[PDB]
Order: C-alpha cells, then sequence, then structure tokens
C-alpha cells in the first residue's frame, strides 16, 4: 500500500552546483521513484533535483544537516 | 528539466465525489505507472486508474465543460 496522492519524482539533475546560500532545505524523493534524487529547496521556495552521487550534493546535505 | 514531476504509485480505491473535483490531468509518461490525477477544490491531487469506468466518465464530464 502507499499514498494514492501524487508523489514528486525527478527525471533530470541540475548540471552544476546551486549557490549554497540559496538553499534552506532538502529531502530525498520517495524510493518508489525510478531515480534516486535529492531535492533542494531554495529560499525563493523553488525545488531543484540533484544527483545524490555527486560530491557537491553530499557536501550540501552534510552542511544543511548542521544548520 | 531538473524540476520535480508528480507521479502515482497507488490508485484511490473508491470513486471520489464528483462535486469537489475542479480539473484533471494525466501524469507524465516519464512516470512508471499510467495515471489520471483528479484535483479537488482543496487542491489534493488524487491518483486514479485510467482504465476504470468511473474515471473515464469523470474525464468525459470534465471535457464537456
Ligand atoms: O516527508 C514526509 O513527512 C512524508 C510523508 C508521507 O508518508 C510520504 O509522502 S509521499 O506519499 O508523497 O511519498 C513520504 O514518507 C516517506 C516515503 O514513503 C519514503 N519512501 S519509500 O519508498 O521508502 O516509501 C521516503 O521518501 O521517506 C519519506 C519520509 O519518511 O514523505
Amino acid at each position: 500500500p502507499y499514498s494514492s496522492d501524487t508523489t514528486p519524482c525527478c527525471f533530470a539533475y541540475i548540471a552544476r552546483p546551486l549557490p549554497r546560500a540559496h538553499i534552506k532545505e532538502y529531502f530525498y524523493t520517495s524510493g518508489k521513484c525510478s531515480n534516486p534524487a535529492v531535492v533542494f529547496v531554495t529560499r525563493k521556495n523553488r525545488q531543484v533535483c540533484a544527483n545524490p552521487e555527486k560530491k557537491w550534493v553530499r557536501e550540501y546535505i552534510n552542511s544543511l544537516e548542521m544548520s
């Protein structure tokens, strides 16, 4: 069983690092999705898909978990 | 694009009340499961199976405007 409401998934990854200071939150997309992914929420409240295997992505996450 | 896309992994079991649905759309073909999304006046996005009869009827209804 699972939510019958839509769930966000990512089908593309932002090619380069987003400005760290423009990011306030992050979350991993559901494991139900075909692609693993990190979604960064910017201070303008935009949601950007990123590759969790990328070094900058992991560092941003580590940083965010400290703030 | 690197923006998120809504996908469906389960279909609502029973027919939603027709009265509170304002529109509908089909989830992206990129999603693994085919699906119709009914958007309620409270903006909930409910997943439904396109093959279901009530689903097709609701769609036809929304198409007749
Ligand atoms: O973040 C949440 O509070 C959250 C609530 C809902 O239970 C789920 O939202 S969803 O139906 O839109 O996906 C989701 O819960 C879980 C996911 O189910 C997990 N994915 S799974 O494939 O292992 O099931 C994963 O993404 O973690 C979240 C939060 O614990 O999100």
